Formats: C-alpha cells, structure tokens, sequence
C-alpha cells in the first residue's frame, strides 16, 4: 500500500456536543473516533491485502477481499457524507434549502415542499430492517430528478449517474445511547441538524 | 387472522439481572420487552396483511409482505432460541457440555475441544458485517456434523435438514449499552452465560 | 388453498410466431408453456404449503416458504407484464409512444427522446449479472418521475408507490435458443416488438 | 495492470465433443470460448480499472468496481474448477471415487455412499433460484467434514477454511441448448462425466 492510496479520518466542521439535544456528544465521539476510524483502518488494510493477492493471481483471496473493500470503503464514504450534511442550529442546521436554488427548485417541483420530502424519507428510514442508510439522491440521466433510496449496511450510492444529496445513518450505533429502541424519535429529531446548504452544493456540483 | 396462528412473547427462565455482569439487566429489559415484542407484533400484523392479499390475488402486495414475514418470523425464532441458550451461572450457564453426550462426543471428534469451537464461532462473529447472527448447527444428512454459519438481520436456520444448536445475537442492540463499539468483548463475554444443557438437548431431539 | 386464491396462466394477445424475427416461436413456446407455467404451479403449491405451516404456527417452515412465494409470485407478475408489453409489428409493436400522452410527455421532459430512454435501458440490461429484469418505472411520490431499475431473478416492482411501465426479461432462457451468448443483440432487437400503447395505459392508470 | 496480474483461459484436458451425449459439443464450445473468455477479459479489465481508481482514492469508483472483480474473478475460478472436474468416460468420467482414498472414506463415513451424496447435491441444484452453482466442500476446521452448498451467479467458495471438491454449473447457458427448460435432466446426466479422481486430489491437497 502506497501513501497516496491511503485514506484518513476527515476533519469535522462542528464540535462533538454541538448537535445536542438531537445527537449527543457521547454518540458523536464514538461514531467518529471509534466507528469511522474502524472503516479508515479496514479500508487501508483491505487495499494492502488486495495488492498482495492480485499480484500473485490468488483469485480466491482477491474475491474474498472485495467484500472488505466494499464495506470499509463504503463506511468511509457514507460517514464522510454524513458529517458534512450535519450542522449545529447556530451554523444553519435545520434551515430548509433556498427555494430558488437548483435543489430547492427541484424539491418544490417534484414534492411540493421540503416537509413532504422529509416525510417520504422518514418513511423509507422506518422501513429499513437491520443496518443501513437512507439517501436523497439526484439522477443525472433523467433530468436531475430526485428520489429517496435505502442501502443495507455500508452499501452506498456508487452508480456514476447518481449523486448522494443527503445521507442519513440508520445503524443502531447512530442513536442507541440516546434513543434506545425508539428509532422513529431519532429519525424525526435529526432533521433539526441537517445541513441543507451542503445538500444544495451537492446538487449543483 | 385466527387465534391459533398468532405468536406470543415466550417466558424467559431467568430474571432480567441474572446474566450480570456479562449481560446487563438494562440490555435484557429492552431486548425482551421492546425488541422481541416488536417481532411478535410485526409477524402477527404481516400474517393478517398476507391472508387478505392472498385472498384478493394481489400478488404485488403478497410479494411485498413476504419480506415482513421473513424478518419478523425470523426475529421471533432467533430471539426465542437465544433466551433458551442463555443461563445464569448458578443454573449451569457457561458450563461445558458433557463430553459423553451426543453433542459432546461430536464436538470432541470434530473440534477436539469446546474452547476451539468457541474460538471458531468468535471469529465468525467478528466477521459479521452489519446486523446478524452466528449459529452452531447440526446437519442431519451428513452424519450429524456440526458447523458454524452466520445469517444477516433476522435470517434464521430454516432449512429442514439443519438444526440450530447455539444462536448468538450480533445486532448492536444486543451489546451497545454495555460494551459500546467493542463487539469482540461482548462475543468473549457471552460464553460465560451460554446454556450448553439446552444445546445438548437440541442435538439429541 | 381455495379456488379464489389460485393463479392461472394468462391468455396471450399474439400468436407464438408473431414476434419473429426478433423473438422466435421456439423461445416463446417454452417461455410461456414451460417457464411461466412453472411459476403458476410454484405459487399455488407455495400458498398451499404456507396456510398449512401458518396454521400450525411452524415459524421455521413459514420462513422457508416465503422465498418460494417471492420467487413464483414474482415470476408470474414479471412474465404477465412481459407478454402485455410485447406486440407484433402489425399490432403496434415497436411504435414509439404518442408524445402528447402523459407517458410520452414525461419521456420528452426527462430524457428528450424514446431513443435516449431505450439507450439508458439497454445500458442497465447490459450490466445485469446472472438472471434478472430491467423496468421503466413511474414513481407516484416524486411527481410521477420515470426511472430505469433492475431486479435480480424473479424480484419485481412491488413498492406500492412504484408502477412497472415496461418489463424486459434478461434471463438466459429469454434469448439463448436464438442469440446464444450474444445478449446485447437480443436487447437491441426486442425494442422492435415493445408495446408502447400498453406502457401509456400503465402510466395513466 | 502488469503481466503477472493478468489471468488466461485454461487448457481443457478433453475435446469439445468428449463429454457427449451428456454435454454437447455446441454447449462446450460456447461455454469455454464465449462464456469463460468473457470472465477472463472482464477480470483483467476490472483489475486495471481498480488500480487506477485506488491510485486516485476515488472510493465511489473503487466500491463500484469491486462487484466486477467478484463476478469475473468468481466466473473464472468456478469455470476452471468445472472443466477440471469433468472427464470423458474413457478417461474415468463417472467412475466413483476409491473408497480407500481420504475423500472416499469421508463420503462413506458421512453419507454411506456416493449415490446418496449425489441425491443430496441434485436436490440442492434443483432448489437453485436463478443463476448459480452447487459445490461439494471440505471444511478444514471441523475434521475435514464434507457439505453441499450453493452460491448465486459467480459467487464461489472463497473462505480460506473451505475447499471446493466438486463444482456444478447451474446457469441456464450450461444446459439450455441441449436440455432446454428441463434442468433436472441435466443435473442427473452430469454425474456420468464427473471426474472423481480430481475431487480425491482436491480433498488430499
Ligand atoms: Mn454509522
Ligand atoms: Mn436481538
Ligand atoms: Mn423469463
Ligand atoms: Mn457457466
């Protein structure tokens, strides 16, 4: 594994206790410093393992390692999107996107309001069985149309023609210390710290 | 939905705090009374929705409902197996199976010792990505041979030729409040409260 | 299993040899009379097995049978959609949808042309690994937006908010006798017998 | 991509028509020269795309490429195992393994006879939904115990502790031209040309 190929834990634009009372410092410290750090390490080790196996044409090891690449690679990708679409109330968290922005105009055209889109997303999040994510996505092929999708585990939006706009973590570790089994309460509460300014930038990028 | 079709939460043969210090009373209370209760209700609701859709030949609904049958039905089966293979130390929890038993003799012949089987099982548990279970299984068609398998979410040992001997819950709700992100500490801890008398009885049935 | 819950092979609105030179009579005869027939039988048997097991509250059998419900129920639904969106050239097969119809207006707004939408679908069909389908779908929640999706095996469009508009069978049995390994030639060829009038009715329904 | 990393189509130890009347020369010709060639080319293309994406830390592409590595790498491993465990009758195809061999002794001890194991394998094959494989496997951690498992599409026996002994292709391209929809006729016929000498050698390795 070379220095240019290795990934690192991203710097987070807000303090660990800044999402309170919606997401605790206790969850954020473990989520970033233990959970995200595990995917950073897992990806860098999986890449090192893969180059060694590929070089030897060990197709049995190559095949086995692919799953760890997908998982740790996806975990890093999902969590990085997550931290960037979260913001304290003081820093624009929970402020709806500007209705004149490309994203704001698209939400209005397809859903009528951000309120309805959030209801549709909370609905997808409730239906997730096990570990997974919900994403608000832009499709670059069908006129920049928005849709809400879910992925299992650390699976991500990897289709070249699709753009992740908002990423919501539904893994039990994302809410358990504060909400316990009451997953719908976390889903309802998170929107108060959602960074829609980042979502607008992602759409127009 | 007829009454004889409806499932119920089982009686657990130990107090909420009886598996301490290995599994907290806080975890068991939520695990039994919130988590397992949700699988009981979900299954009964899915069977009712299924019968209506099957009666109307509404195959689009039928196909959608089958996922909730699988998830909730599996959730009930898995947690029921789990409580039955958990026991307080004073009630034989953690006590290794009699080497003279059908299960005991099979463990010795295949793995040499219970400790080696536990080592294998803990490695399979460590490898679980996202929500899932590990099972020690008996295969009825290959000479009652044991193996260690894992399932995702609430998938269970449903094949008629396979018998679940030990079920270990690897979902984050099974350990998070006590062990947080340190899932290997939980997998190591659990064996101290595993009911091998139940596993011996499952092998012989 | 009752008489009202039983599914049957649908009547086909075209002669077996009427899709030639695009799809042969030889494929069509096996496709309808052996393949679709096997899903009709599989579903009716799975339903009979399900009522027996649900009644006995045999969660292990109930869980096992769900897979057969999904598969044969999906196979019947997918094939029924398929025959309805196929038509001889003499009966409107290959005729692009009317641009003033709700579907035609949506295609123009989102993709610019039917040809561009066909190119996107052919790209999705090319990327299917193993057995599966491609569908042009309408989403009732995001403003009636169209999208191209794939499913594996006999998985279908079962989400209540989604409508299958066009179903394209990519299983090897759908083309093998005529095209052999040359799967892209079949994908290119099938559009000449696609019934877009059925697609228009499905969108407006 | 470097030379040492590139895979090649293997030499097949029997003529295209050598397995007749069990597997036609038309099937073998396409299976080796079109189907397996597509896996060889696809894997080499995926390794090249992977190295470029890994080099520029483009994790979105990396995560997307992993599936093509798994599919093509698995496709090459599976077909290579397949040709090696196929033999013309005049070269010992269909001849049961020596009961004195390590494999032979293991079959007798677990299944009683090769015919009972074949029956078990044929039932697992019949149960495959869509594209997949059945494998007779040796587990190196539970006493070298044999079992029968199935994989979907081009998924393979990649776990380090498991050894594939016999691989059977259940994709429609493996039998369609000759057996059409009657897949059980193919599963029955294949055992007449299975190379058990290779299976014994795999077990002992
Ligand atoms: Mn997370
Ligand atoms: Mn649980
Ligand atoms: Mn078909
Ligand atoms: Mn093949």
């Amino acid at each position: 594994i070379t220095e240019n190929e290795k990934i690192s834990l991203p710097k987070i634009d807000w303090a660990l206790d800044a999402l309170e009372p919606y997401i605790s410092k206790e969850i954020n410290d473990l989520h970033i410093n233990k959970h995200h750090v595990a995917y950073v390490n897992g990806y860098n080790a999986a890449i090192d393992a893969l180059e060694k196996a590929v070089g030897k044409r060990d197709l049995k090891s190559v095949v086995e390692i692919q799953q760890n690449i997908k998982f740790h690679g996806g975990g890093h990708t999902n969590h990085s999107l997550f931290w960037k679409n979260l913001a304290p109330v003081s820093k624009g968290g929970g402020k709806h996107p500007d209705t004149s922005s490309a994203l704001g105009k698209q939400i209005v055209a397809q859903y009528g309001s951000v309120s309805n889109l959030i209801d549709i997303t909370n609905s997808k999040l409730a239906g997730i069985q096990g570990s997974g994510w919900a994403f608000i996505v832009k499709n670059k092929q069908n006129g920049g149309a928005l849709d809400v999708v879910t992925t299992a585990n650390q699976d991500t939006i990897s289709a070249p023609h699709l753009v992740p706009i908002i990423a919501i973590d539904a893994w039990e570790h994302a809410y358990y210390l504060q909400y316990q089994n009451v997953r719908p309460d976390y889903f309802k509460a998170i929107w108060n710290v959602i960074n829609w300014a980042e979502a607008e930038s992602r759409y127009s990028a």
